[PDB]
RNA sequence: GGCCAAAGGCCCUUUUCAGGGCCAC
């Protein structure tokens, strides 16, 4: 992918990620998962990547519902 | 390079496994 420059763009999608990186489920993930996760294996959308709105913004839906394994 | 995931174009919000607005069709 090719990297984004925007500020406004990117400390959005940098918010949305700490949004998922606060819920419960993204600290049990990381304490169970050391990089070694494939696909399939929920990962954080990236940041720089060349994604419309509609088209981040869903990407970040299916990532906080996919987060949800944990207890 | 290319292919898949996502994706109508943009925006606000912790109603956030969520809610909402305009434009378009
Ligand atoms: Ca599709």
């Amino acid at each position: 992918s090719y990297t984004e420059a925007d500020p406004a763009i990117l400390s959005r999608r940098q918010k949305q990620i700490d949004y998922g990186k606060n819920t419960a489920a993204y600290e049990r993930y990381v304490e169970m998962v050391p990089k070694d996760e494939r696909t399939r294996h929920p990962r954080t959308p990236n940041k720089y990547g060349k994604y419309s709105r509609r088209a981040f913004d869903g990407l970040v839906k299916i990532w906080r519902k996919s987060l949800h394994i944990y207890d």
